[PDB]
């Protein structure tokens, strides 16, 4: 994740009053993976929109619950 | 998208379905019998929702907007 896209992810969650993170990769282009104490969020590349997780990879016969798989290996 | 998103929906037993949509590139607000999700246009992925729109002053809560709109 570069700069630009975690300085305006950041200063979303610091202008929304959300204070420490993690930002990682997410399966689905334009947006990141974002720890918070607030749960994880996925939080769009520009800083406009945060949708609440989990996520689900349902492309396959059963649903994949991502989120969890990703905070197993980042707790 | 709709084909891809239909398929994934019929796969997890969801029978009505309304797609709309949605104001993050890529995604489509899905209003169930049951409630909202969001998936994106191939149908891959699914996210539970709600989604806020961070803009402005405050966090804005459009799923909510969405359901009241009916």
């Amino acid at each position: 994740v570069d700069q630009a896209d975690d300085a305006a992810i950041q200063q979303t969650l610091a202008k929304m009053g959300i204070k420490s993170s993690d930002i990682q990769p997410a399966p689905v282009a334009g947006m990141k993976t974002v720890l918070t104490n607030s749960g994880v969020l996925y939080i769009t590349d520009d800083g406009k929109h945060i949708i609440q997780g989990p996520m689900y990879d349902v492309s396959g016969t059963a649903p994949v619950n991502v989120t969890n798989k990703m905070l197993l290996k980042q707790l």
